[PDB]
DNA sequence: GCGTACGC
DNA sequence: GCGTACGC
């Protein structure tokens, strides 16, 4: 759920 | 030569 | 519940 | 001349 690339 | 992952 | 970020 | 970065 972590947004470091994807943002879900 | 750009270091944003790799660093060469 | 998915994918970003770059040039000596 | 290569590869990093993370969990609601
Ligand atoms: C957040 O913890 C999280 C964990 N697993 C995932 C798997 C696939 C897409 C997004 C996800 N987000
Ligand atoms: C971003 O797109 C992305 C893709 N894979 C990962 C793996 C581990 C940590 C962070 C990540 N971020
Ligand atoms: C830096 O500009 C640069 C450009 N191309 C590369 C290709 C492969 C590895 C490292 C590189 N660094
Ligand atoms: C870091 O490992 C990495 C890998 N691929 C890329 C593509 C485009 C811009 C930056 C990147 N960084």
């Amino acid at each position: 759920x972590a947004x470091v690339x994807a943002x879900v």
